[PDB]
């Protein structure tokens, strides 16, 4: 097919399907390597990091698929994005690297924002006329995607497609919908992978679900 | 925990539960990247390429937990166990690298056999009264291993113990069970990961299962 | 060892590799992206010397913070790849080490200094805190000198600084990094998230810049 | 084309030269602890070592491209080369949309004695692309017999791929076809290449010091 370039924030309409982790499934502590200092702190495995990395890496795939021959601007949502965003530009340009038929003129810019509806970054509005691709770590209610979007279309942008790694299954849900979803997962408060509770469990390289005692320990 | 180093090959007898593949489950074809030349052959993923060095890094973990601070010999069993065995020495070198506490006289040694029972070797004379870890890519009905073990007792070891990557669920197992098992997968014909169907489908990253059309293309 | 707490010093730093004057590969020697070989003279320093350096920074980082906290500020844009790579080792000592503590390890931030401005957050909370501030690369040491002394209006305890590439400038201020990993040569160079016009970021080694390239990406 | 012409390497590019006396200390990149006080210096490191095979991966496909080609691996010293090499292999393939299942490469394990081979019976590599995956050339006498072993086989071309090639002046004038790195005369070790059995594990291509030497004596 020849997809055309997503230009409809929150309509998700040629999104393909995301890995669907059921409700209730994953591995215990004693499956994968866990540091020692977070062991007692961790219910369950969610997704694996090894998982996390081959998804994206056909997320990737599906986004040079739909950009091919077009330069857009990516912008990185500090700090949960941090490590959604590397292994995507990781990916991205390995592919530059290993089919050949490129330009440099047919490539990707990095922008960094902080979302909290108030915004900590740079000016953007050298963002007029440009194709954005938002970077979002996890959609829960959408309420924080909903708000940015219209605030982006103040720079007068020309489309704003949005991937996603995990969305939630939260009934609090908008209906806001990313164009390149990872994971669907459980309404379950989810650490590691750069999610984090109280700056905690950023480092943890899988995504696990915390239990009683992580809550407790690291409350402010 | 004080861990006996495995001296009873093919009991398991202080074996970790490995993972649990269920029957049915696994992904699609559009979920990960598969090599376009593979696509029309495969029925679907069962384990995810990142899945499979996460569970090898655990291996490797539980492995240097036993045999810490003693030498022992690793033994690759040509050619299916390549990909296992590689992967294997990657994380062993790893756990070396990043730990204080460590002498050259308590490493590992490599060997690489080949079994059709005959072997093609060097001489195996040389493993008396060492400590022998063999590497197994899988375990269908337990035979090849069995005769194995008897025939590397005839050179005077003093410990033998076996690492498999996956064991499947046949009915006609014999019961040899490995002592550091990484899946347990269902009763289906598996390719990629160094497992083949008449030598195709090796440089596969992850494990599949064959679909009819790609038997029938493949077969001899 | 001693943890440093002077901005600009290197008292107790250690020498970092030294690239001479007039060495490196040619294009054909490494993989270089096809749109980019046209507009690159030579590799410097390859993709993976820059890892094995930065995974050694790692150690020397972690050896003078061990039982710790540090808060670690990443300069954007161009310390991007200097960062990630700096996080992933120190997520691997971490996850091997059996001496550990989630309540020290690292926590990241993230700035943006051009030249003086400062785009960020808080930096309040910074206070009582160990800083570590991560450069990809010094040259004329004025934007770091600046910054050095701004931050010490934050009341923190100390002012760390680890730079991947030191380049020996006749313009060079004297700020020295307590970690540094390259000594390279007058010569503007790009890759590893080091821009010519945005241009060279994705560029896994670092290159130096032909006369075409600073033409064609000429704003 | 295909190069067919063992220990010539007629078409091969020139590889990374590396000096007599050039390197990095112990301190610069991260050494195991009980290999430390074994080892002079750093010769090459691990990263640049994966860079180049990368681009030695890049080069074999370019000349083998919408053909079936069978490598052999060397044990076991080539092991940590050969794995590297499918790595890189295996990546074009999983990004390459021209790619066919009938013109893949097929891996081989074989093992040589000083000449002696203790392998398989290698009548499957009649009219035969091979590559020949070697982990470094001293003095060139086992790859050249190796050659002259293989070509009974009746094979259609023999190519031969080396990571490290020795300046020695023992050197016999075997060329490779694929060259990763010349390097001086003198015993180096990691990277799968042993001193007795020893260092094998080691990520770096390093020089072993007297001590070393005299430690791990057999
Ligand atoms: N670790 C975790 N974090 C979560 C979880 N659900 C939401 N969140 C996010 C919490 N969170 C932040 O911490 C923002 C600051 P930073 O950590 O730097 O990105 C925002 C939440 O993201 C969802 C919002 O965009 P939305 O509700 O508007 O869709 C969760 O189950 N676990
Ligand atoms: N790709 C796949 N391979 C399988 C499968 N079940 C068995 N096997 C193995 C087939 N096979 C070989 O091809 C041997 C040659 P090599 O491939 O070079 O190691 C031996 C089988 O391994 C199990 C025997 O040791 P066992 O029955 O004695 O326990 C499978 O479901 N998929
Ligand atoms: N590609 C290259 N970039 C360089 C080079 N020397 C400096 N620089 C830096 C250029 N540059 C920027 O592009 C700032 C914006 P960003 O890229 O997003 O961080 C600032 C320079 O950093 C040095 C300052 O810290 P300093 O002057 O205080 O020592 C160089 O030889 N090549
Ligand atoms: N670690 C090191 N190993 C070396 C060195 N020079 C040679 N060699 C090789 C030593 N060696 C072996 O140990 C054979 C067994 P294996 O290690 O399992 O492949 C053979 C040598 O390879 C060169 C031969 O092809 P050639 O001399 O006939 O040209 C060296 O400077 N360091
Ligand atoms: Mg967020
Ligand atoms: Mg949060
Ligand atoms: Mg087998
Ligand atoms: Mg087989
Ligand atoms: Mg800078
Ligand atoms: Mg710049
Ligand atoms: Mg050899
Ligand atoms: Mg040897």
């Amino acid at each position: 097919h020849h997809h055309k370039i997503p230009n409809n924030p929150g309509a998700g309409e040629n999104a393909l399907e995301p890995i669907y982790i059921k409700d209730d499934d994953g591995y215990d502590i004693d499956t994968f390597l866990i540091p020692d200092h977070y062991k007692n702190y961790i219910t369950k495995v969610l997704i694996p990091n090894g998982v996390l990395k081959n998804r994206i890496e056909k997320l990737a795939f599906d986004i040079k698929q739909v950009y091919r021959n077009e330069e857009f601007h990516v912008i990185c949502l500090l700090k949960g994005s941090r490590g959604f965003f590397s292994a995507l530009l990781k990916y991205l340009n390995r592919i530059h690297n290993y089919s050949s038929t490129e330009s440099p003129k047919h490539l990707y810019v990095e922008h960094y924002v902080r979302v909290k509806i108030e915004i900590v970054s740079e000016d953007l509005s050298c963002l007029k006329d440009k194709h954005v691709l938002i970077v979002e770590d996890i959609i829960d209610t959408g309420k924080t995607l909903l708000k940015f979007c219209e605030y982006l279309k103040k720079f007068e942008v020309k489309t704003i497609a949005i991937t996603c790694l995990f969305i939630k299954r939260t009934p609090l849900w908008n209906g806001f919908k990313a164009d390149f979803v990872g994971f669907s997962i459980p309404d379950a408060f989810v650490v590691g992978y750069s999610l984090d509770y109280n700056e905690k469990f950023r480092d943890l390289d899988h995504l696990c679900l915390v239990n009683d005692e992580g809550i407790k320990k690291f409350r402010t």
